[PDB]
């Protein structure tokens, strides 16, 4: 497909699959600072899947690369907050990250291919 816009609905569908995964439960809403009062000393830029979905639906992502950067921030925030790399919530982050990366690969490839096809005669 050379459809430059197709990534948006593909990302909506992938978010729907992530929200059905039990492994997304800790990441579906902004972290609670009452639950974790130090969290904001450790994490500079909170991120969660509801914020990603709302940014997509507002039309505030220009490309799937920008969505992918925010989803990867969810996972890096979990790796930087974990006291152990054996811990439950970090362990759920690693499985969810593997599932996300498996599915986002084709979305990025198709988008970047579509942009290249659009510019195939950009100089001419
Ligand atoms: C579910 C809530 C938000 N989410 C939430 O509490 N966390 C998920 C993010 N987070 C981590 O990534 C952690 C990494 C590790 S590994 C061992 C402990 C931890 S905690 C901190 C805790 C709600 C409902 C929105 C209030």
């Amino acid at each position: 497909s050379y459809d430059i816009q197709a990534w948006k609905k593909q990302c909506e569908e992938l978010l729907n699959l992530i929200f059905q995964c039990e492994d997304s439960e800790p990441f579906r809403q902004p972290v609670d600072l009452l639950e974790y009062p130090d969290y904001r000393d450790i994490i500079d830029t909170p991120m969660d899947f509801a914020t990603v979905r709302e940014t997509l639906e507002a039309g505030n992502y220009e490309s799937p690369m920008e969505l992918c950067k925010d989803v990867r921030l969810i996972f890096s925030n979990s790796k930087a907050y974990t006291p152990s790399k054996r811990s439950r919530i970090y362990s759920m982050s690693l499985r969810l990250s593997a599932f996300f990366e498996e599915h986002i690969s084709s979305v990025l490839s198709d988008y970047k291919s579509a942009l290249r096809f659009h510019k195939r005669n950009t100089i001419t």
